[PDB]
């Protein structure tokens, strides 16, 4: 099944933050309405934040997270969780190798903000 | 029901990161085996990261997140989500006022690391 | 924080199913747009299904699950999880006593159907 | 990533329930420690319960849900959610065709029981 794709309410500010846990340099791309809106790149094996930014879901509300290492797309796992019917978390994990820890690049999208 | 308390596998490294979305200064305290292990403090209405750190769950695996503003405990909401039976997210939202956006202090705990 | 309240897409068919795990008779009430739409009642300590039904979210999309034992409201815990940005689960747990297993009445709402 | 596999605490009673939403007959197989423990079969396009049963996670705690239609494995989506660090839900969705509603066979595993 497709992973890393989330439908957010339209024209809503949301945060996107990425963490790295791999020897390989992680390239995290965030698309809004199928067009790039943010790109983070970094390397860490200690969960360092390689990027964080505030974006707007726009008219479509479509947000997609892509993760690659040296140009090769990583396998993604994702889900959205909503607490008290208000607080949203769109979560993404990714695997660039063979150990299957799926934390090589971890991306957290949260809203509402402010 | 109690919120903000999570049982992680023993002696496991995990990451904890906090974001702020409120006029009030957020004080996030993380306890491991009922003893403080990390404290983040900051203010932002734009989802700024007020802290991030790598901790160890220790022998008990008990991790508890506390959030307060000017010494008054905020109301918490939380849940744990596991993807592909490997990637874990312990999520916490908090409300310090009356608008109920529960994002005043948002805390994300993730594991495994590395 | 409020629990047991979910905003579903408008005019959408959804399923609601309740399980019981308590000595007390569980009364599960489901409200759509603040008006009762379904009521299940039963007793079991072996997770028996005390009710299942197909409802429509209607114009408001507001769905609220209430659980009580002998007229006393139980304490609720809840969350919504979305898989592959399509499959939705609105989950509710409830505690009628002191052991805090929160399974006395477990309610699962799922959509889409068909 | 692998889906439909969950690690439950050892020797713990859990419930497993399946719903159907497809023209095709759904065959849901539940394995405990890689050995079949339950099999449900049924057809419905109205979310009918095609099976529910109480099982024990056993010594390994390994539980895997498989779904097939006419012998062809369906594509699975899954996740585990824990509320108030006590109530567990292992969720599975499946797609047997091309519309991607992933509800053709929906499986819910919950614990603790009693
Ligand atoms: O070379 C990449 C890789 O093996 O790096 C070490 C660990 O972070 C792994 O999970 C990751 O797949
Ligand atoms: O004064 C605190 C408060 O009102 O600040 C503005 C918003 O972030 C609110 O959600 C928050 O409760
Ligand atoms: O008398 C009610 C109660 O104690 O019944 C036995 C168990 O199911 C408990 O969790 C429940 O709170
Ligand atoms: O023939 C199988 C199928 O098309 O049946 C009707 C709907 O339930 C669909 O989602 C399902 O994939
Ligand atoms: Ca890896
Ligand atoms: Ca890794
Ligand atoms: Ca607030
Ligand atoms: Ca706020
Ligand atoms: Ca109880
Ligand atoms: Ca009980
Ligand atoms: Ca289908
Ligand atoms: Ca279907």
């Amino acid at each position: 099944a497709t992973q890393g794709v989330f439908t957010l309410p339209a024209n809503t500010r949301f945060g996107v933050t990425a963490f790295a846990n791999s020897s390989g340099t992680q390239t995290v791309n965030v698309l809004v309405n199928n067009e790039t809106a943010a790109t983070f790149s970094g390397q860490s094996t200690n969960n360092a934040v390689i990027g964080t930014q505030v974006l707007n879901s726009g008219s479509s509300g479509k947000v997609q997270v892509q993760v690659s290492v040296n140009g090769r797309p990583s396998d993604l796992v994702s889900a959205q969780v909503i607490l008290t019917n208000e607080l949203n978390f769109a979560l993404v994990g990714s695997e660039d190798g063979t150990d299957n820890d799926y934390n090589d690049a971890v991306v957290v999208i949260n809203w509402p903000l402010g």
